[PDB]
């Protein structure tokens, strides 16, 4: 058993472990993301990139998060890993408001952990999720809105032109 | 009290204070054009950096022509800014319409300040207006006139894709 | 519309957006001190540019407010910014003084933005506003300080000797 | 006899020849002032090197007034180089004073060309004149002006010190 732990109330290492389910269901998410746009028949390899790397940032997260609850003394418990809510995403308007409801839902989560934290009088935990998650999902969720908007301007008339558009001078 | 001044008018004195304020609102103006089309619902980050990239350019003008006071004896005085004229600024056409309008009202001040200098027999005013203002102020409006042109050109038929074409392959 | 606010009230949305305007109004008073000092018959350099470098400091401090506020989906309204309080600034001595009152001023401003952020759970806006405005308006504040003391200690006697030693010797 | 002169009238010949002799007149002005602030019992080879300089500035100005003479056809005509005003300067107050004087009467003579080129429809002297003397002598006498303020400011008690810091910590 643990001879560190400090001011980390269970209520705060169950919350961690839950987050880090979270952002690997993410990941996976945005596995299934990626290689749907790299299917012959959707071709649309900057959207097969974009999710990529967002499937990478989610991994990352969650890792960062684990080594958190290690140093805390908290323990780490994985669960069930649920597949992608879709096995196919349409376009890439559809996979973009995909997106960002699952980041925001992220987002929503990481608020919900600093509002526990608070209620438990855990100043490290507030510090630890605002520097490494609260800055980056905001930073995140407005670069997809700007898609959206782009994306959406673009497949008012000529859905098809529009988002190999988008693809081609926006994605890279 | 000055040491310095000479063949430098009151009246001149008071015009060079008024085109600082002219300035400085321009710049200010800028700054919301800018930020307008960084709106997630915009999105136009080409727009963007041309925007903010002039609200600089009016701010040095105005340090320029806060300089040449001092360097001439004159007090500078500053005056209130007035907001710029609108809150939001429509598609890109009708913002570099507005830029257009803007850079037209400053070089007819410029021209009206030249005007008095002649009338007050001020040739260093002349020069320093000519060199730094002026031609400046001829290529920005010949910019801005092709620009015009182009969107103008693209939003015939397909509006949002020729907003989103000019952003990409003309502003960056 | 935005498609991305979340946790974001329109109480702090409209603080944001006066802070904003405080902001850019200290700049613009940073302006007109910085110029009053590049008078020829004021003539101290170093005061001219420590002020004019502050005028920067805040332009540059209400920028990353409105990238903030933009990143949050809220929406920047400008309002008139007030010219400055007096057209002549007097001494070193007496401009250091206004000067730390303008900065105590947005630094309470700060305070009641981060007290309302907390009143309403919103730990991305406290975070921003400790990392890149709480910490630099103390420092800046212990700097001007100091500077009140030493331009206090050398114009006890011999008044100009001392604001010309201070501006030779602590300012470049 | 030339075979270039175009539109270049014998007024203004005369006075640029007349303008030749002031430069000439001041650089050897410029000269009995640095050698006097290099003497055993004046001693601020600060005050020296700074009027020493001048000296050579204004020996360019009247060469280049030599040069555009030659260059539209006019004669050069030199008279008598008159000795400086005094034989000693008294402080570096007193000095630069004098030297403010002579560059006014400087710049007032250029603008009376400037009006006389005017009236005779001469743009090549306007802007000869413009560009190489109106903008240099204003530059000038704004640093000279913000000396003074800085000699006056120490030498109000303590006169000694303050001649010798102004000369330290301004003039090298
Ligand atoms: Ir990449
Ligand atoms: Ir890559
Ligand atoms: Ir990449
Ligand atoms: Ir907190
Ligand atoms: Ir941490
Ligand atoms: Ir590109
Ligand atoms: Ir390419
Ligand atoms: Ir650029
Ligand atoms: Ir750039
Ligand atoms: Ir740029
Ligand atoms: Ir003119
Ligand atoms: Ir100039
Ligand atoms: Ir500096
Ligand atoms: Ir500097
Ligand atoms: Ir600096
Ligand atoms: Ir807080
Ligand atoms: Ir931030
Ligand atoms: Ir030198
Ligand atoms: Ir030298
Ligand atoms: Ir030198
Ligand atoms: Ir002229
Ligand atoms: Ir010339
Ligand atoms: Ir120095
Ligand atoms: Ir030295
Ligand atoms: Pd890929
Ligand atoms: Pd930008
Ligand atoms: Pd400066
Ligand atoms: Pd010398």
């Amino acid at each position: 058993s643990s001879q560190i732990r400090q001011n980390y109330s269970t209520e705060v290492e169950a919350a961690v472990n839950r987050l880090v389910n979270l952002y690997l269901r993410a990941s996976y998410t945005y596995l299934s993301l990626g290689f749907y746009f790299d299917r012959d028949d959707v071709a649309l390899e900057g959207v097969c990139h974009f999710f990529r790397e967002l499937a990478e940032e989610k991994r990352e997260g969650a890792e960062r998060l684990l080594k958190m609850q290690n140093q805390r003394g908290g323990r780490a418990l994985f669960q069930d890993l649920q597949k992608p809510s879709q096995d196919e995403w349409g376009t890439t308007l559809d996979a973009m408001k995909a997106a960002i409801v699952l980041e925001k839902s992220l987002n929503q989560a990481l608020l919900d952990l600093h509002a526990l934290g608070s209620a438990q009088a855990d100043p490290h935990l507030c510090d630890f999720l605002e520097s490494h998650f609260l800055d980056e999902e905001v930073k995140l969720i407005k670069k997809m809105g700007d898609h959206l908007t782009n994306i959406q301007r673009l497949v008012g008339s000529q859905a098809g032109l529009g988002e190999y558009l988008f693809e081609r001078l926006t994605l890279k």
